């Protein structure tokens, strides 16, 4: 067994315990297992959490264990959800983390909400699409998630449907995970300036990074809501003008600040026959408008998407179609 053997109890540093289940998956997320709270019967497949564990010395569990204990705490979460009035937060909830040794050398551990399949598997399965209410669906609750994580002073940089879970019981519910690269914008209400991060570099994934990413300064706001605009164009269309030239940034980001600066050039390259849905453009020409360090409205952003729902007949009734 590399780290946990099956049945082993774990005490975090509040003293709760838990139980280690089998390992979830092969995937490229670090070690993780299934887990639950200690009792007699063994951890199955009804486990309501996990546990991920690292080498104290990971840099990036680190200061993903750090966003989670600083926004991803449940009372924290669920305060949100009720002020918000929202049906759920797609912030996945950290219940505790601690210290294990195995074989001499010491490795944190942290408990986390289970969640089922990625969104990648769902649109690799669908032939590489998503149709407009899926897509919409997806992205007022993204919005969601990132107004969360921006009010908390961090940014995610890297949105992507493998990032994007579904809840292990919640068809309709999406989860936003990965933070082993979120970046602290604004720490103590202070914006960090236009340029690059000394400590650490938050590239992306080359496809879906923003132009910020790509001229070497630190992640922001509107590149997170960026990010997700060509996430909403790539599951429509399954393409994304730059595809094919991925082994090359500086392609990817000349054809990104050429297509921002002609977003009717973009609607004509992804979408055949005119036929690109108002909305997308809409979207992307609000977060164009965008200052580095400026404060997105992301009702305003919610309601370009609320459009898009009623120009197909329907309404937010949190229905994701998978
Ligand atoms: N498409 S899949 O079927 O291969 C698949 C992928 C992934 C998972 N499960 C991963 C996680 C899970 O169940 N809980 C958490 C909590 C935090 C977290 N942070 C990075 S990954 C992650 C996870 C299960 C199935
Ligand atoms: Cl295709």
């Amino acid at each position: 067994a590399e780290q946990f053997a099956v049945g082993e109890i774990i005490t975090d540093m509040a003293a709760a315990a838990w139980k280690v289940g089998l390992p979830i998956g092969q995937g490229g997320f670090g070690c993780i297992y299934l887990a639950d709270m200690n009792s007699s019967e063994s951890v199955g497949s009804d486990a309501p959490c996990v546990v991920k564990v690292e080498p104290s010395d990971n840099g990036p569990l680190f200061t993903e264990l750090k966003f989670y204990q600083r926004a991803a705490k449940p009372e924290q979460i669920q305060k949100w959800i009720r002020t918000r009035k929202l049906k759920y937060l797609g912030v996945p909830k950290y219940w505790g983390s601690g210290l294990h040794d195995k074989n001499g050398k010491s490795y944190r551990f942290m408990i986390m909400d289970r969640f089922g399949s990625d969104l990648q598997k769902i649109y690799e399965a669908n032939a590489k699409r998503f149709s407009r209410k899926t897509v919409l669906q997806l992205s007022l609750r993204i919005l969601d998630i990132l107004e969360y994580i921006h009010e908390h002073e961090y940014v995610h940089g890297d949105i992507k449907a493998s990032n994007l879970l579904l809840n292990y019981k919640n068809p309709d519910q999406v989860y936003l995970v990965d933070y082993g690269l979120a970046y602290r914008y604004c720490p103590e209400g202070v914006h960090k300036a236009y340029a690059a991060d000394p400590k650490r570099c938050h590239d992306g994934t080359i496809e879906f990074t923003s132009i910020d990413a790509h001229n070497g300064v630190a992640p922001s706001r509107r590149g997170d809501l960026e990010i997700l605009g060509y996430c909403m164009i790539q599951w429509l269309t399954g393409h994304l003008p730059w595809e094919d030239n991925l082994k090359d940034p500086k392609y990817v980001r000349d054809s990104k600040i050429r297509y921002r600066e002609n977003i009717a050039s973009l609607m004509d390259k992804c979408f055949p026959a005119a036929n690109a849905p108002g909305e997308i453009a809409k979207y992307m020409e609000t977060v164009k408008l965008l200052d580095y360090t400026e404060k997105p409205l992301y009702e305003n952003l919610r309601d370009i998407l609320l459009q898009g729902l009623k120009a197909i007949g329907s309404k937010d009734d949190g229905k994701l179609d998978l």
